[PDB]
DNA sequence: GTATCCGGATAC
DNA sequence: GTATCCGGATAC
């Protein structure tokens, strides 16, 4: 078990966010990064993260296959 | 029972 | 048509 998990500095300290390469079936060959919450809260993408985040606090400069926040604020 | 992963579904 | 997110299923 274990695959990769690595921090993700996107919202905040306890976000981990992991790489999964496929593995096999038909889809294999696809890379999809899943992510849990700081604290308690399973989200695989940024719509997801979104959720436990509030509609409000939307995530545009939040990277689904990286899991960083490229830019914090304009101004 | 847990955990990972696969696959597709939907959207306008 | 592309893109993104979701969900469940299986596994032993």
């Amino acid at each position: 078990m274990a695959e990769d998990w690595l921090d993700c500095p996107a919202l905040g300290p306890g976000w981990k966010r992991r790489e999964v390469f496929r593995k096999s079936g038909a889809t294999c060959g696809r890379s999809d990064t899943y992510y849990q919450s700081p604290t308690g809260d399973r989200i695989r993408s940024k719509v997801e993260l979104t959720r436990y985040l509030g509609p409000a606090c939307d995530l545009t400069l939040f990277d689904f296959k990286q899991g960083i926040l490229c830019y914090p604020a304009p101004k």
